[PDB]
């Protein structure tokens, strides 16, 4: 039943949403990081 | 190579490869990311 990000490690009990890929995992606040380095920006 | 590992694209065919513990995702990847968090097209 538990599922994780695969670049933070947290569990779907403690973010927001998990975005599913093939066998992978992205959380909201991965995400937000991810915007950062696209932007470049903070 | 190094692909995203979700749409499966190469280090070569995108703009920038984010990488996790041993994952990667791409920037067209993030932006689906933000419309599926947005709830927004
Ligand atoms: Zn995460
Ligand atoms: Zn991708």
């Amino acid at each position: 039943k538990l599922l994780y990000c695969s670049f933070c490690g947290k569990s779907q009990h403690e973010v927001r949403k998990l975005i599913a890929g093939p066998s992978v995992y992205i959380c909201d606040e991965c995400v937000d990081l991810c915007n950062d380095i696209i932007r470049e920006e903070i």
